[PDB]
């Protein structure tokens, strides 16, 4: 998409994305999670028993990449031992919630680059463009 | 990423993305191009002779998906007949430029949902968040 539209709106959106993604990744790192691992974890907390293929389609990734993500999550004891169905362990559910919290905090950290009135204005304009 | 950060900034950014992507796709359709086809076309106009694997890595897509994109572009006479190196034909170079033009126009159409002063303000705030 950043490759697709290099005109100003698409480019500027892309650049904010390229700030937000590392912010989120950096926030997840101390929890032992990559961004794709977190996405998988969150999907499974919201939909227990989804298969790897299902997860891979919802994340728009390859079944192989999702299998890898799932293996690393099993290794961390977050995903239960088993394209197979997958579920979270107690540790996994706890981790999913802690991780969602640090991601929301990352989001706020990027937004806080703007003053409070600027944040309200900016969100209204984003909302308009996205509605 | 939209799956990753559902807090307000990431969510609102995602929604604007989900307006921009169909706008760009719809603009490309009369030219017989999908968005991934356009991305490939543009990459090859800027870097003749890149291999399919190279293109696939730069587009963050699978080699197989890029091979498909390349096949469809060959079919349209835009990419010359051959993980192999690929080049644009005269028709391909012409198409790449026409397509870039319609994508820039799509971008402007989404931005114009805001008033001119709002557009200036919005771009400054995007710039700040992305800097």
């Amino acid at each position: 998409m950043g490759l697709a539209d290099d005109a100003p709106l698409g480019y500027l959106l892309y650049r904010v994305g390229a700030v937000l993604r590392p912010e989120v990744s950096a926030a997840l790192s101390p929890l032992g999670l990559t961004l794709p691992e977190f996405v998988c974890l969150r999907m499974l907390s919201q939909s227990p028993g989804l298969s790897s293929a299902e997860l891979a389609r919802h994340a728009s990734v390859t079944p192989q990449a999702m299998n890898t993500v799932l293996r690393k999550l099993e290794d961390a004891g977050a995903v239960a031992r088993p394209s197979l169905p997958a579920t979270l362990t107690a540790r996994g559910r706890a981790l999913a919630k802690r991780a969602e919290a640090v991601v929301r905090a990352a989001d706020a950290r990027v937004l806080a680059r703007l003053t409070a009135p600027q944040q309200r204005e900016f969100k209204r304009m984003l909302e308009k463009l996205g509605s």
